[PDB]
């Protein structure tokens, strides 16, 4: 069954957490081959392998065709690098004679395929042509004459003279291809780029290379220690204790299964944070040079979990043009590191220039990548497209999880200088759990919808089907199974409010409206007679619901909360009549005056107080105002709701007779301003409001219940996603109607 498989999945993924160390990463033929060339000189002048095991590994790990690398994952450049080097390793100690000839065949055959646009992995035209230089010297028989290989070697020899013309020698940004530049490297100065673990850029190949040219001890102890840990081979990079912890947590959170691993996540992040610094961070704790991807993931993930971290760390990757690079040790920019840069900028607090600068670079780079570089039908295209099309402040949790489940690759191989695997980060158990769990929870949601559609039918509110209740439901955002009573009360209150609003700005007369809110202020049915039949029915459905919800509230909260609960309702209806009082007077308020009334009339208060009081967390009398109205985070969300709503609905409301709006009031305050000027200013206000709410949300708090705070905060999402795709002609390009099937109706093939 599903629940059983998910439970055993949770168990195993918890093991994975508890086992986290320096990193799970695959051996590297290329890197281990280099380690194997290292020579010790016996007293009898005869040279033998310094690291017997590393040669033994290359000996026993020839694939089939017969190259070295990753069987299930073939790649031209990767196979060429791995096999050639492996061949050179065997040849040097003249052994593995069969694999040599066997692999020499694989190379010769495939060399005639490097032509010519089959994109080359980073620094291929430097580390490979160097492998072929040593191939000649050993007499290995290969087609060195191909017009293409002669071009790669040409560019390399041209790149060598550049280092000769460097008073400071090899630039820091070519350190990646260290071992493809031996003949122009100053071996004293190069050492200035050694990490505290003896390694160069965490690369075993590079570290072997400097070991061979210098006999440096630290280089040796890094390699020796690594081989002993990997049982006689080496990965393409190590350690990766920082990257692995961050990606694991991010991937799980992103897959929608973060709630099952709260304690294990806290342990992983605590570890990372102890190694956090204003300088940025690299793959592992011992990196000399930080990298953008790990730092960007660190920023976002750490901030997301309540850690105090500064966006200034990003500037360590920014140049004069405001452009970012992946790492001072290389020339190429990694697409992934730019995705993570953008995603980190999603969590910007107000006045964080670095976040602004990151997003101004990353976004166009990302859209550029989508247009030219990435193939459409791919998981990756689908992943990056969601990142830019539904950024954080409009990313609905379930929709975000459903979409990432489809783009998460559990059979992925990363490409640095060669291909490697990180089993914790590309993990089939994570993916399976994510799907099983999504289904499990989806069934719960179906049942809630059923209950909700039933209510809409029986309540007589028939006089907008489930399709209108489903959109409110969808908008609840807070999806965890424990919060069912909260989501249901929210949806009912929300559905009623859409009704109350149509009543307040369309159907009711000022008098009918006033009478209604008097009925609310009295909290009884004494004034039912003063209002038409249709509004009598609304009031009664509403009032009946209040009794039912309020009884449930006593159960969760442990005592009467009626006095707290009446306040948001009164404030909300009083603001409604105030809207109408202005309209009757023909008065257009100032932008500020306008917000005072409309920032409340938008209705964040009533749809949140009763529901948060049902989540389970105790809300003390003096805390109500700290988490609900008028706390800052609450105001800010209310503001984003109001203003964003204005931009997409002011045109249709003005044709219906309404006057006041964010657009009209701004234009009245600012002579000469057009509607376009108003919208532009408004969106800047909304943008800043979202960022300040994040700052308020993540701020340390002693007495504000986190669940309750989270439910308010994640209500900002629904408004942003709803109106984002209305194209200013009024045409809704994307509609909530379409996410409903994906999130609530279609299960995930298991
Ligand atoms: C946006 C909708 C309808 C659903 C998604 C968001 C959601 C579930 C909100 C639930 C809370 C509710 C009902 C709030 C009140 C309902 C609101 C302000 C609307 F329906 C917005 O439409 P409007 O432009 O006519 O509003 P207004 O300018 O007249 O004030
Ligand atoms: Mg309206
Ligand atoms: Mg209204
Ligand atoms: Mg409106």
């Amino acid at each position: 069954t599903y629940q059983e498989r998910a439970d055993e999945l949770v168990v195993k993924i918890k093991d994975m957490f508890n086992a986290l160390g320096d990193g799970d990463i695959s051996p590297s033929a290329y890197d281990t081959a280099w380690v194997a060339r290292l020579a010790t000189i016996s007293s009898d002048g005869s040279e033998k392998p310094r690291f017997p095991q590393a040669l033994n590994w290359v000996f026993n790990n020839q694939l089939q065709d017969g190259s070295w690398g990753i069987e299930s994952h073939f790649s031209l450049c990767d196979r060429l690098l791995n096999t050639t080097n492996s061949v050179i390793a065997l040849s040097v100690w003249k052994t593995g004679h069969s694999q040599v000839q066997q692999g020499a065949e694989f190379i010769a055959e495939n060399l005639r395929l490097l032509n010519e646009e089959d994109e080359l992995s980073p620094d291929f035209q430097i580390i490979f042509p160097a492998l072929l230089q040593k191939a000649k010297a050993l007499g290995i028989n290969l087609p060195y004459d191909l017009p293409f290989i002669k071009y790669l070697s040409t560019t390399r020899e041209a790149r060598l003279t550049d280092v000769s013309a460097a008073a400071d020698n090899i630039p820091a940004n070519m350190l990646n291809a260290l071992e493809g530049l031996e003949e122009v490297i100053d071996w004293n100065k190069i050492m200035r780029f050694q990490s505290k673990d003896g390694s160069f850029l965490s690369s075993p190949a590079s570290t072997a290379c400097v070991l061979m040219n210098t006999g440096d001890e630290k280089c040796f102890t890094f390699l020796n220690n690594l081989l002993d840990k990997f049982g006689g081979c080496v990965p393409c990079m190590y350690s990766i204790d920082l990257l692995e912890r961050l990606s694991l947590v991010d991937n799980i959170e992103h897959l929608g299964i973060g709630r099952h691993f709260k304690q294990e996540i806290k342990g992983a992040l605590d570890y990372v944070y102890r190694h956090w610094s204003e300088r940025g961070i690299g793959w592992g704790r011992d990196s000399l040079v930080p990298d953008l991807n790990t730092t960007a993931l660190g920023l976002r993930t750490l901030r997301m979990h309540g850690y105090n971290v500064s966006s200034d760390v990003l500037n360590n990757f920014k140049d004069e043009n405001g452009r970012f690079f992946s790492s001072a040790g290389q020339t190429h920019v990694e697409l992934r590191s730019v995705v993570n840069l953008f995603r980190a900028s999603d969590l910007a607090f107000p006045d964080e220039r670095a976040m602004d600068d990151a997003r101004k670079f990353a976004e166009p780079y990302l859209r550029e990548a989508l247009a030219t570089k990435i193939s459409t039908n791919t998981k990756l295209f689908k992943e990056i497209e969601y990142v830019v099309e539904y950024p954080w402040h409009m990313s609905i949790p379930r929709l975000e999880a459903r979409s990432y489940i489809d783009s998460y690759d559990d059979n992925y191989v990363w490409q640095r200088k060669t291909l490697y695997r990180m089993p914790s980060l590309s993990n089939s158990k994570c993916l399976e759990l994510a799907k099983l769990d999504f289904n499990i929870v989806q069934s719960l949601h179906q049942e809630e919808l059923k209950l909700l559609t039933r209510w809409w039918k029986e309540s007589g509110m028939a006089d907008f089907t489930r399709h209108r209740v489903a959109e409110v439901y969808f908008s609840s955002a807070t999806f965890e199974p424990e919060y069912s009573a909260t989501r249901i009360a929210f949806t009912k209150i929300g559905c009623l409010q859409v009704l109350f609003d149509d009543m307040a700005d369309i159907f009711a007369t000022l008098d009918e409206l006033k009478s209604f809110t008097e009925g609310v202020k009295r909290w009884d049915t004494s004034l039912l007679h003063e209002i038409p039949e249709c509004m009598q029915t609304c009031f009664k459905v509403w009032f009946k619901l209040m009794e039912e919800v309020n009884n449930d509230v006593v159960k969760v909260q442990g005592r009467d909360m009626l006095a707290h609960i009446r306040k948001p309702w009164e404030l909300y209806f009083n603001c409604y009549v105030q809207e109408r009082e202005w309209l009757e007077a023909g008065y257009i308020p100032t932008f500020e005056e306008y917000l005072k009334t409309y920032a409340i009339s938008v209705g964040l208060g009533p749809c949140t107080l009763q529901p948060i009081l049902l989540m389970g967390e105790l809300v003390k009398d003096d805390v109500v105002e700290k988490v609900h109205y008028p706390s800052n985070m609450f105001e800010l969300v209310s503001l984003s709701w109001r203003l964003t709503n204005d931009t997409k609905t002011y045109q249709a409301e003005k044709a219906r007779g309404q006057q006041a709006s964010g657009i009209a009031c701004y234009m009245k305050d600012n002579p000469g301003a057009t509607e376009e000027d108003a919208i532009k200013h408004i969106c800047r206000v909304v943008d800043r409001a979202l960022k300040e709410a994040s700052f308020e949300y993540f701020k340390p708090s002693n007495d504000i219940p986190m669940g309750c705070k989270s439910f308010i905060f994640n209500l900002r999402l629904c408004v942003q996603i709803f109106y984002k795709f209305i194209d200013g002609y009024g045409i809704a390009n994307e509609e909530i109607k379409d996410y409903i099937r994906k999130v609530y109706i279609d299960p995930i093939q298991v």
